């Protein structure tokens, strides 16, 4: 099938995700990666983070009326990546101009007066490289924050700083 | 000479490992991977799994007199991989005819009547894919259960069947 691979991603069903209704595809290979924070509660164990992913999706689908959680990927302080829309489905995280050219990843928590643990940061970087190896991301993809993209206070000041120091980062 | 896209690994100093006294190196690329289980306590959070790794190393170093934790890598039920002796150092997990030609990875727990969670299995599998990309493991590496190379219950009855289904498995 999808033999347990690429990016140690927690599958949708494992975090009890509502089935998606999104159909819009993304054109492979994606050039951009936009990083953001949820401004929601944070979590530091697989159990609590799977519940947090369900909580974020519930808000997006039930209250905002979206086809699925808006991010392509969610990152938890448990150091695991959670499958959102994924690699081949357009997301709702960075406006009408980006959503079609990127993969959107978000850290579950508020990184205003906080910084995600090293394990969360490693998960993020594990995920992307996996994207390249699949052909979903261009080998020389560029990483942007949610400030460089849209009028926002996310991915959080302390997190924006770290992302800036990244090899594939583009001002 | 190939550094790419490969993985999240909780480094030694993050799980507060005693320094290693090991010096004997492995011959790249390694052909075999022996999967075992510690037959000790399991953990399902980063906090408790870092502690458990420290505990297994404690046992190996302090009680058995080895130069470091015997396994090259350890897998926690929190879904994270913990750096042991790593890809370049000979381990102590499968006896003298196998220790010098294999990478030993151990799941923290006892799997005679329990299976590791999907996230643990994914971490392990993605770790191996990483070994290959790194040139640390042969592209045609073979996975063996501890019991295939040594008289023991390890890696546990329930975990042994799962791995019997892995793509690179060879009894």
């Amino acid at each position: 099938e999808d033999p347990p691979a690429c990016g140690s991603i927690v599958p949708r069903r494992e975090w009890r995700a509502l089935a998606s209704e999104c159909r819009e595809r993304l054109t492979r290979p994606v050039r951009y990666v936009v990083v953001s924070h949820t401004a929601g509660s944070h979590c530091d164990t697989p159990a609590s983070c799977a519940q947090q992913a369900q909580n974020v999706q519930s808000y997006h689908v039930r209250n905002l009326g979206w086809c699925d959680v808006g991010y392509n990927f969610l990152i938890g302080e448990d150091g695991l990546v959670y499958e959102g829309r994924g690699w081949n489905i357009k997301g709702a995280h960075a406006g009408p101009t980006w959503n079609p050219i990127s993969i959107g990843i978000s850290f579950m928590g508020n990184y205003m007066n906080r910084v995600p643990p090293p394990r969360a940061l490693r998960a993020a970087q594990n995920l992307l490289a996996c994207g390249v190896a699949l052909g979903a991301l261009r080998s020389n993809y560029e990483v942007k924050g949610h400030r460089d993209v849209q009028p926002t206070l996310s991915p959080g000041d302390r997190l924006y700083e770290i992302i800036q120091t990244w090899s594939h980062y583009r001002a």
